[PDB]
RNA sequence: AAAAAA
């Protein structure tokens, strides 16, 4: 149909189009069929844009069938590290990280006519990078029209950008939530939410709950123990799917989540930020959110940002409200206070690009020529402190100029989508001769279930896991693994023998294709050291320099820059064979704050290599 | 333990 008429008019009329609406069917699913049926394949690629990996192959699954072709075919997507498109691809369904991946290739994105994007979600550095170049290639390309989506309030903001646009309105029926919220504050949420799990399935009517946890450790507690606590309730009680969803799970089970459950029995979908996205799960009528997310939090008085849990901004407790009324009215089952919401919850999350390290940001830009780093018209203004603070941590890395121009190591960098910290050390294996190793260790730490721990068998889980130990350092032992898998023939027994994750190998060997591609073809040579993994330890250290830290002989061990007591983790190669001077990769923070992935380094280097310090 | 993405 009744508004399709006018939003293919209006996408003929202008060129920029903002959108506010539904989402995912009816969003991108309706729309992007509509500019199909006005034959704008023809001029070229519509691409759609999703914030999920699994939205991006799910909108683009249900276009293709919609569409009758093959998927994979006309209709095609991409994530990760894999192309699942073709030539005869006219409808690319990808993650905004692709497209930016992709305009940093081709600024001019000449592959694509129509460019539909999903920015009705978060914005993520990728969304503000990208918001930026597509801001220049709509000046650089008269023809390309641009679709933007954007939540009720934030269409103000993307139409003041995108050159005053229209603010397009698609009409609905939204449906009445009643928020709930606990009595008095919560000892834990984890626990919490089975309570409430528990209670909403046994005394409410029809509807499928959806929980917010924060990550896979905790979902995968939070299942297990509702499971036994179900099963113990006898076959008297009626079913309830408990539902995982965390982007480590196979599609298979990721996709289950849209999936509507028997007449009889009732499903919980205990997700993370995964199911956040447009990602609209039909027949929810209940949200059991506690009110938290894990994110990035950066302190510019050390350029370090991690991942805290900070809790979820009044902006999402309501959108999290609004995942209950959609299939008809729904309930909002607030694992907090109300005195909560309005005083330790914020107003609204504080953008990712002022919340994280700008060092692998202003290296994408100052690369393609950015170097004049007011040009990019900043949607999401990025405060000039954390970006002189990114810009003087590429100057010790060897990647800019003492006057703040691009140099050899900064360019050849710029060739890979990895974090400075791991280029560096990728480009510096090269002319350390351990590249073949170096792109190993790179791959490796790219993924994250490596080891198979589980709990029921965590003592085996360690003795087998021990075996790969590295004298050296948790990087080495990454090395090893990877390697005698290669040499047992890329086993799938010797995985299950050893206690390996053959999924997360499989994911890394890929990795490791990816990038043997960047490194052959821009001529760095790929070699190995052989016996004398010296050489990697030392390449290692040339771009983990930061995270340098000293054995305290108290307790720990101490920075080489903040001199804040940081503890090598339970798990470490090096954990009970710890060494005076080490590198570790990332901080997790837990109980204590751990080093992530730890490698032994003489202090002779921290001049060899960082003389910049 | 990595949230999300590459």
């Amino acid at each position: 149909y009744k508004l399709k008429e006018q939003l293919v008019q209006a996408v003929h009329d202008n060129q920029i189009l903002i959108v506010i609406g539904e989402t995912g069917s009816g969003k991108t699913t309706q729309i992007t069929q509509y500019l199909a049926e006005a034959g704008y394949t023809s001029r070229g690629k519509i691409g759609c844009t999703q914030p999920r990996r699994v939205a991006a192959m799910s909108v683009a699954k249900r276009v293709s069938e919609e569409f009758g072709c093959c998927l994979g075919q006309e209709v095609g997507y991409t994530i990760r590290f894999e192309d699942c498109t073709s030539p005869e691809t006219v409808i690319k369904y990808m993650t905004d990280g692709m497209l930016l991946r992709e305009c940093l290739i081709d600024p001019d994105l000449t592959q694509y006519a129509i460019i539909m994007l999903d920015e009705a979600h978060e914005r993520t550095i990728h969304t503000d990078v990208l918001f930026g170049l597509l801001k220049k290639t709509v000046q650089k390309r008269q023809d390309m029209k641009l679709i933007v989506t954007s939540a009720t309030l934030d269409a103000v903001k993307f139409s003041q950008y995108f050159y005053e646009a229209p603010i397009f309105t698609i009409p609905g029926r939204t449906y009445p939530v009643e928020i709930l919220y606990t009595k008095e504050p919560e000892t834990d949420y984890l626990d919490a939410s089975l309570i409430t799990v528990m209670q909403i399935h046994l005394t409410e009517p029809p509807g499928d709950i959806l929980v917010f946890l924060t990550g896979q450790e905790e979902i995968d507690t939070a299942c297990e123990i509702l499971y036994e606590r179900m099963k113990s309730l006898g076959p008297d009680v009626p079913e309830l799917i408990i539902l995982p969803v965390y982007s480590a799970l196979p599609s298979e089970m990721q996709t289950r989540i849209f999936d509507p459950a028997p007449p009889g029995s009732r499903k919980v979908v205990i997700a993370t930020n995964i199911a956040e996205t447009s990602l609209t799960i039909d027949g929810i009528y209940y949200v059991v959110d506690p009110g938290f997310v894990k994110q990035k939090v950066y302190n510019s008085k050390t350029g370090i940002d991690q991942l805290v849990v900070t809790p979820i901004s009044q902006a999402q407790a309501k959108q999290r409200a609004g995942r209950a009324g959609r299939t008809g009215p729904g309930k909002c089952y607030r694992l907090y206070t109300e005195r909560a919401y309005r005083d330790e919850m914020l107003t609204t999350n504080v953008p990712e690009i002022q919340r994280t390290n700008l060092a692998s940001t202003v290296l994408s830009l100052k690369a393609m020529g950015i170097n004049d780093l007011l040009s990019f018209d900043f949607m999401d203004a990025p405060p000039m402190e954390t970006l002189i603070t990114a810009m003087e941590q590429l100057y010790t890395l060897g990647a800019l100029d003492d006057e703040g121009l691009l140099t050899r190591l900064g360019r050849r960098m710029a060739e890979f989508p990895l974090e400075p910290m791991l280029c560096k050390m990728l480009i510096m294996s090269v002319h350390l001769g351990c590249s073949e190793e170096m792109l190993t260790i790179v791959s490796m730490l790219s993924v994250q279930n490596v080891f198979y721990r589980p709990k029921d068998k965590q003592a085996l889980a360690d003795q087998k896991k021990a075996k790969f130990h590295q004298t050296e350092g948790d990087h080495l032992t990454l090395l090893a693994v990877y390697n005698s898998w290669k040499n047992n023939k890329f086993s799938n027994p010797w995985c299950y023998e050893n206690f390996i994750q053959a999924r997360s190998l499989r994911r890394a060997q890929d990795i490791r294709k990816q990038m043997l591609g960047i490194m052959d073809r821009h001529k760095l040579d790929v070699v190995s050291c052989g016996k004398s993994t010296v050489r990697v330890q030392k390449a290692i250290c040339s771009g983990f320099f930061r995270n340098a830290a000293k054995k305290d002989p108290q307790e720990g061990y101490r920075t080489l820059i903040d001199q804040q007591v940081v503890y090598i983790h339970p798990s470490s190669a090096l954990f009970n064979r710890q060494p005076e001077w080490v590198v570790y990769h990332e901080l997790v923070l837990t109980t204590k704050e751990y080093m992530r992935e730890v490698t032994t380094i003489d202090p002779r280097w921290l001049v060899e290599f960082a003389p910049a310090f």
